[PDB]
């Protein structure tokens, strides 16, 4: 049993709700939260900025620093830094920005990385500014990660057509 609560269960192991993931993160206090993050680690808007605002800029002046130490991330990849406030941990994931030309093929890379936690509270990856169809998150996402993961999406339009369209 977990603390998850009022989530649709679309599969043996993915959850969905629609939910303010930094209202979530800030109920739940989940072991993993993941970021929508860019390989810069640069969290100014999007959910990478939401989640950064909640913990008062230390998550973008932990980043900093772990940038300055070891480089950008690549597209796909990950790393895990602090959950500040939010969570005990952040696992920070790139997916593709379409709005930068990237390959979408690099989604299912970047939902890999969540099979290395075993439950995990998460956004639909390289969906909102990242200018992926989410729907085709949704399917990726189910026929990737393994462990589980409650996604919070914060349109209830788009979460009533994710649900709908949902096979
Ligand atoms: C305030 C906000 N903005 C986003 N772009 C995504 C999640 C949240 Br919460």
């Amino acid at each position: 049993v977990n603390s998850f609560s009022g989530y649709l269960k679309l599969t043996d192991n993915v959850y969905i709700k629609n939910a303010d993931i930094v209202e979530e993160a800030k109920k739940v206090k989940p072991t993993v939260v993941v970021n929508a993050a860019n390989v810069y680690l640069k969290h100014g808007g999007g959910v990478a900025g939401a989640l950064n605002k909640a913990t008062n800029n230390a998550m973008q002046v932990e980043s900093d620093d772990y940038i300055a130490t070891n480089g950008p991330l690549k597209v796909g990849g990950s790393c895990v830094l602090s959950g500040h406030n939010l969570a005990k941990h952040c696992l920070h994931v790139v997916g593709p920005n379409v709005n930068k030309g990237e390959d979408i093929q690099l989604l299912k890379s970047a939902y890999e990385n969540f099979n290395q936690h075993e439950v995990l509270l998460a956004p639909l990856l390289s969906a909102g500014i990242f200018g992926a169809d989410p729907i085709h998150s949704l399917r990726v996402c189910v026929d990737t990660v393994r462990t589980n993961v409650y996604l919070a999406v914060f349109d209830k339009n788009l979460y009533d057509k994710l649900v709908s369209s949902f096979l």
